């Protein structure tokens, strides 16, 4: 009789991380309650760079100032963006789907260095420091956040928990929207800071089930330059398939 290899899911995301030659943490948040997995699991308390996850709170500061709003059009002025699927006019929440940087950064611009770092410090969001460049303090340092305190996030905006409105934080949510299937939903932002070293993606988010249960995640890895940016997207389905969180 030969032994047989009992593959938990604990085991299985820690070796889903390994099978990609990179360190990440997958934290999870249900009821109040967090677990971690992966192969990396100090991560879930090291500070990180937000990079694009940070929209999700440019967002929600910049509709409850009223420095926007979620039909306003963003124009495209004619410089050459990061990607062609930019270079069109947008509202904020195409711009969250496309993580359209030039549109955030227009929106940084006009909450301005004042009221942001008061907000972010009001909000308490990482380490609360912004720094004096409005329009990069989340992609370079020095704001940063630990993938603990983003699940944290996360869940509470799935919960309309925020200290803002009901309004702005049920807006922000439509906007993140990913996924719709019998009956379960899946919102998320992507992030991936390539200009710092090491390289940080995120994919931080929630579930609601079909029952109505939030279960959120905040997925913190290494990336590094020939890496698909799906593999986020992989890494974390397969890990909520493993969990029976879909
Ligand atoms: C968000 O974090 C990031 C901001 C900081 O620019 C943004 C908008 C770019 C990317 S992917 C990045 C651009 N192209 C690189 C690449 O694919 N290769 C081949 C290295 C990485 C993302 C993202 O989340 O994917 N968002």
């Amino acid at each position: 009789t030969p032994s047989q290899i009992v593959q938990g899911h604990n085991q299985v995301i820690h070796q889903y991380f390994d099978e990609k030659n990179t360190s990440g943490v997958l934290v999870i948040q249900t009821d109040k309650k967090i677990n971690l997995y992966g192969n990396a699991l100090s991560r879930a308390n090291t500070e990180y760079v937000p990079a694009s996850t940070f929209k999700m709170l440019n967002a929600l500061i910049g509709l409850e100032n009223q420095k926007t709003d979620i039909n306003e059009i963003f124009k495209w002025k004619g410089e050459k963006r990061s990607f062609t699927a930019w270079e069109k006019d947008m509202t904020l929440g195409e711009a969250m789907k496309l993580s359209a940087v030039p549109v955030y950064q227009e929106l940084a611009r006009r909450i301005g260095l004042d009221l942001m770092q008061k907000e972010v410090k009001r909000i308490g969001f990482g380490n609360a420091e912004i720094g004096q460049q409005v329009d990069n303090f989340w992609l370079v340092g020095p704001l940063k956040v630990t993938p603990i305190q983003e699940v944290e996030f996360v869940s509470q905006l799935a919960h309309t928990q925020l200290p803002f409105s009901e309004k702005v934080q049920a807006n922000v949510k439509n906007m993140l929207l990913l996924e719709e299937s019998n009956g379960y939903k899946i919102f998320g932002k992507t992030g991936w800071a390539m200009d710092i070293k090491p390289q940080v993606g995120w994919l931080t988010g929630w579930v609601e089930q079909p029952d109505g249960k939030i279960v959120a995640f905040a997925l913190n890895m290494e990336m590094r330059s020939e890496m698909p940016a799906s593999i986020r997207n992989e890494l974390l389905m397969k890990s909520l398939k493993q969990l029976n969180i879909i």
